[PDB]
C-alpha cells in the first residue's frame, strides 16, 4: 500500500486520492493530527521540503503534489502514450489545477471575502474553463479527453466538476459534453467505488476542520 | 524556431527561455506590447484558456507554463531515463518552483510590501530550500542533481540560484555544493551563451515594466 501523509481534509492530498482510486490502487492513510505529528515527519527526515502531501510509494518518500501525481499516472498508464499526448494532458490539467486553487482559496477565506471570490469562480467557470473543455470534447466526439483512452485529465476534470456543483449547480448547465463526461467517468468501476459512501473521498471544508488546519500547519 | 508569446518580461516565460537555450534550441519571441496585442491572441483563438505563455511548437499552440516546459524537457531528454528518475526530477523542480513563486510575488509588489516579503524569502531560502538541495548533492557527490547527467532540474535550480543572488548575495554562501553547481552549469557552452550579454535572457522587474504589466493584462 502506498502511504498517504496528510491531515484528514481534501486539501492538496485530495487529487492524489482520486487518481489512485481510479487506477484501482488500495492505499493507506496516516493522518497528521497536530503540529507535533507534522514536526515528527520533518524531524524523521521524511519531508524533502518540510511540507506535506507526502506519499511512500515504490521505495521513495515522494513530496510535491504534481510529482506524486506524475509518478502514479505514468505507473498506471494514465499519462498518455507519447510525448505529444502528455502535452495535451498537461495543458488540460494545469488548466484544471488553476480553477482548483480558486476553489480551495474560497473555502479558506473569511466570511467577508467569500462573495467576491465565488462571483469570480462563477465568472471564470462559465466563460473561461468550461467552454475550453467543452471545445476539446466536441473537436473529436471521443469519450475521453486524450488518445481516446482513460487518462489523468479525465479523472482531474471530473473531480473539478464535483466542486463546481458544490459551489453552483447551474454552471455546468449549458455544457452537454461535460455533462456526459461527468456521467460516464463516474460509472467506470474504480470511480464508482471511490464515489460511493464510506470511501476515502473527503467532504467539504467546514469551520472545525478550518480550525484544525490553522493549528496543525501553524500558518 | 518555436515561437514564444509573452511580453518583454521574465514572468512565466523565463524558465522556458532558460530551458530552451540550455538545450541548444534557437526560438522566436513575438512580444506582447499591449492589452490588444493580447486581446488579438485571444480573439484569433490562440490561447486555450485566454492566457499566456504560449509557445508555438511542433504544430501545437501550447499554453500552461508546466505543459510547455514538460514537453521541451522530454523532447530534449532533460527529463530523466525512466519514470523513477522523473519523480526525483519532479519533486525537485516543483520545490524550486515554490520559491520561484515567492520571488515573482516580490517583484510584482510595491515596496510597501517588499521589505517584509523579502524577509520571508530569506528565511525560507537558507533554512528550507537551500539545505534541501545541498543534501541531494552531498549524498551522491555527483556533478548533477539526477542520474549523473544534466536534466532540467539542474537548469531550474541554477536559474533560481541566480535570482536569489540578485536579492541577497550571501544566502548561498554556506552552500559550497550549490555554489559549485552554479559555476559548472554556467560554463556549459549553451548555458554560457544564454548568460552572455545581449541574449534573450531577461532583466529584473522594475516600475516601467510593472506599469506595462498592470496595463497589458
Ligand atoms: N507545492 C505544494 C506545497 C505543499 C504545502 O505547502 N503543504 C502544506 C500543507 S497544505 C504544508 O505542509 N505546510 C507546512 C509548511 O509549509 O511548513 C505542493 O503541491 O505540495
Ligand atoms: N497557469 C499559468 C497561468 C498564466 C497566467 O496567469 N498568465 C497571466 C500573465 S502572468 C495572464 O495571462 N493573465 C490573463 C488572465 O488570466 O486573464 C501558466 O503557467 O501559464
Amino acid at each position: 500500500k502506498p502511504k498517504l501523509h496528510y491531515s484528514n481534509i481534501r486539501g492538496r492530498m485530495e487529487s492524489i486520492r482520486w487518481l489512485l482510486a481510479a487506477a484501482g490502487v488500495e492505499f493507506e492513510e496516516k493522518f497528521i493530527k497536530s503540529a507535533e505529528d507534522l514536526d515528527k515527519l520533518r524531524n524523521d527526515g521524511y519531508l524533502m521540503f518540510q511540507q506535506v502531501p507526502m506519499v511512500e510509494i515504490d521505495g521513495m518518500k515522494l513530496v510535491q503534489t504534481r510529482a506524486i501525481l506524475n509518478y502514479i499516472a505514468s505507473k498506471y498508464n494514465l499519462y498518455g502514450k507519447d510525448i505529444k499526448e502528455k502535452a495535451l494532458i498537461d495543458m488540460y490539467i494545469e488548466g484544471i489545477a488553476d480553477l482548483g486553487e480558486m476553489i480551495g482559496d474560497l473555502s479558506f477565506s473569511q466570511p467577508e471575502e467569500q462573495d467576491a471570490k465565488l462571483a469570480l469562480i462563477q465568472e471564470k467557470t462559465k466563460n473561461r474553463y468550461f467552454p475550453a473543455f467543452e471545445k476539446v470534447l466536441k473537436s473529436h466526439g471521443q469519450d475521453y479527453l486524450v488518445g481516446n483512452k482513460l487518462s489523468r485529465a479525465d479523472i482531474h476534470l471530473v473531480e473539478l466538476l464535483y466542486y463546481v456543483e458544490e459551489l453552483d449547480s447551474s454552471l455546468i448547465s449549458s455544457f452537454p459534453l461535460l455533462k456526459a463526461l461527468k456521467t460516464r467517468i463516474s460509472n467506470l468501476p474504480t470511480v464508482k467505488k471511490f464515489l460511493q459512501p464510506g470511501s476515502p473521498r473527503k467532504p467539504p471544508m467546514d469551520e472545525k476542520s478550518l480550525e484544525e488546519s490553522r493549528k496543525i500547519f501553524r500558518h
